[PDB]
């Protein structure tokens, strides 16, 4: 039973007749999608629970439709969003529609016979509708005084300061749409997304019936909440050119012990057997848990592959150990872009202002104490001359110097 | 000042920012409009006070635009309805936009030089938009927040089965564009209408700023009321002569109540103020309600149509019908006077009875007998009698009365 195996791993918000498509997925394959709004040039960790949803569908044999949204993200989705978001252009939305395309496809397998995964785009139906045609056709199926009182709306209508236009309050019906477009075109009686979707999806499975008289059904992903309350992202972008491997590595290792099993179940495609023998390791070990390491090891493999996952953990190492040898140009290269602090300096600088410029220490009169009492590493190797300037084979790749005081605090020169 | 001339009248519901458009039309020409919707073959006399009013600016020497909506008749105005209305097809709209665009163009001059009237319709700029294209570039503009707190939607979203669709609540989006649409196309800066346009009216100037940066202006007329708190025209009375005769549309104003008259003759006739002022006073049988009969039948079914209703008012009064046509007839049978079919070779009691004029047979013979029975005007006292084949006028038509005032027609089969 699909279903149940995904409530086990605590992935299904809500369902729809639940019984009935409990029923359908245990009678043979199904198609089922999932869509994605271009709102920026790459997806984040909030969007790869329902994104890996789709592949756990996949492997049970069911057919997976990755809908991109070329027309619904030049509306926005309002859904949960306590502010308008301002219109992107065309030729911005289109490039951020390519990008999020090829992101998504290497998690889906277009290439397994008949369940083979399936690229869309709403922009192919919607960018031909005349507005009669949408307002007469959809339009008349939807209650104002329903779509007022939707929770993902209702709060936008509180003060007008801070409301919603037209624009985005459509944002429904177009989602809505889809659903029937997709039942129609490819069979697709599934739609999943993460729980704020929960009203565009039964939008659509009304509008399926009332336009194509056919049944099809929702199913929600729970949004990721921390054990502690605080908000899940502190965003992590799956673009190596936005959050490196290195952070992205780093995020996952920081994870807190009460939200690292759960991580495991949403993040990973471990079985549930795994996860809870890792768990029961952890309790019965008695030492501090060890699940933190599993799980940035699978989710950067999975994400960034093999080559990302290892250089993750050499840059990692290296840090610690104080030795960076072993450091690539392009290790130093995430390091500078998110790794650590990094401070840009002439080359000539000595110690005592690279300690000051890098904020490592208030003055070159604090600097010098710090120096002399041996707090002080260059590129891992103890420095305790106040008078020091760095020799040119410090500047790693002519241009990389790693700072410390102390054993955590860290600032890269990038000399120039 | 034409604002000041139209509030004298009465014709003044609400204007926005008032002095400047006094100004705006001071100066010169402007070009206006108003919007009228496709949701039967006919206007009706409700319609009548904007569209004259579009005539009473042209004669000022502005230029009236006269749209009809080929799109917003697809979509349906909520604006102070109670209920929402079913969805009419493209191929029924499009013959009640051709019908209504025809009793329109009369009543403004479209061959005057420079403020020549200027038939417009939506569908032409509405027809082609894609979706997209109307949700970014208009449905941007528009708060929820506010929509939902304009007066003509309000009862509307209290309850869901007294609710309201996204397509009758879109409606405001089209004809706010309108107006920023034909201030674009042709330079029209005003957009009139009756009070329940109010805020259709209001979105259409707020787009137009957001849209071209321009000012244009609003002015709605008055929804008739009576004095005794009745519904006005009550079914309708319509300007297609095949659904309101000519008879019925000058009998609908001779009973006219006196506390309405004069406000009527405002709002309908082309007459001055001080013709109506000096009419009033005169009347302390008043000519008014004839003059208001007369004034509005010959504008609205020509001096032919005038006559054939006041040749048919005279003749049932007097009983003589020599005077009637056959088309006289037709608009009796219509809807001038009750009428019934009947198969020729019934007797005048079997007429009584079938006509309801009386209750049986046996009834009838008394009422005859009583000399209470008049065919085409002469009276009949035979119970016995059936009627002469000349009595069958045109080989179609019989005119009953009972008494001094009960008419019924028969149209022989
Ligand atoms: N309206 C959806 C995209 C969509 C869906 C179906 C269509 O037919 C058309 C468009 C939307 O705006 N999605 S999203 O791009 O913001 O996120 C994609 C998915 O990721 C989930 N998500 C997003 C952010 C987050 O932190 N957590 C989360 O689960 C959302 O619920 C959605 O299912
Ligand atoms: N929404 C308008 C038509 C319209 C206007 C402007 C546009 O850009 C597009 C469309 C509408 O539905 N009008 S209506 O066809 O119902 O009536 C036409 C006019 O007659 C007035 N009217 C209607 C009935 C009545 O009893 N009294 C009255 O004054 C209305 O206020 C409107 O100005
Ligand atoms: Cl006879």
């Amino acid at each position: 039973n699909l279903i149940k195996q995904l409530q086990e791993r605590g992935l299904v918000a809500q369902v729809t007749d639940e019984e009935a498509l409990a029923e359908r997925l245990a009678q043979g394959p199904i198609a089922l999608y999932c869509g994605f709004d271009p709102t920026a040039d790459s997806l984040h960790l909030g969007h790869l629970v329902p994104l890996l949803c789709l592949k756990r569908f996949q492997q049970a044999g069911h057919k997976p439709v990755a809908l991109v949204g070329g027309a619904t993200g030049l509306i926005g989705d309002p859904s949960f969003k306590a502010a308008e978001r301002k219109l992107n252009t065309e030729e911005t939305v289109q490039e951020w529609v390519d990008k999020i395309r090829k992101q998504v496809a290497p998690f889906l397998d277009f290439d397994c016979g008949e369940n083979s995964a399936i690229a869309a785009n709403n922009y192919d139906w919607f960018g031909n509708m005349n507005v009669l045609t949408f307002l007469r056709d959809i339009g008349k199926h939807f209650s104002v005084n329903q779509m007022i009182n939707k929770e993902a709306v209702k709060q936008r209508l509180n003060r007008e300061d801070q409301g919603i236009s037209f624009t985005e309050f459509s944002y429904n019906l177009l989602q809505g749409y889809d659903f029937a477009c997709l039942n129609k075109q490819y069979g697709v009686v599934l739609q999943i997304g993460g729980s704020d979707q929960w009203g565009n999806i039964t939008s659509g499975i009304d509008l399926t019936r009332r336009l194509h008289q056919n049944q099809v059904f929702g199913l929600t992903v729970p949004l990721i909440t921390k054990a502690d309350g605080t908000k899940f992202g502190k965003a992590v972008w799956l673009d190596p050119k936005k959050t490196s491997p290195y952070k992205f590595y780093q995020f996952w290792i920081n994870t807190a012990d009460a939200d690292v099993y759960r991580f495991l179940k949403f993040f990973t495609f471990m079985s549930i057997e795994e996860i809870n023998a890792l768990e029961e390791e952890d309790k019965n070990s008695g030492k501090a848990p060890r699940a933190q390491y599993v799980l940035a090891e699978q989710v950067t493999r999975l994400v960034h592959g093999e080559e990302g996952l290892q250089a993750a953990k050499r840059i990692t190492e290296c840090l610690f150990s104080g030795s960076l040898s072993a450091l690539s140009e392009a290790d130093f290269e995430q390091l500078a872009q998110d790794g650590v602090p990094m401070v840009e300096m002439e080359k000539g600088a000595d110690l005592m202002q690279a300690l000051v410029d890098s904020e490592l220490q208030p003055s070159r009169g604090q600097a010098r104490k710090t120096i002399a009492s041996n707090a002080i590493t260059i590129n891992g190797e103890k420095q305790s001359d106040p008078e020091y300037f760095f020799k040119e084979e410090e500047r790693l790749f002519g241009r990389f110097t790693l700072l410390r005081r102390g054993k955590k605090n860290y600032c890269l020169i990038c000399w120039k």
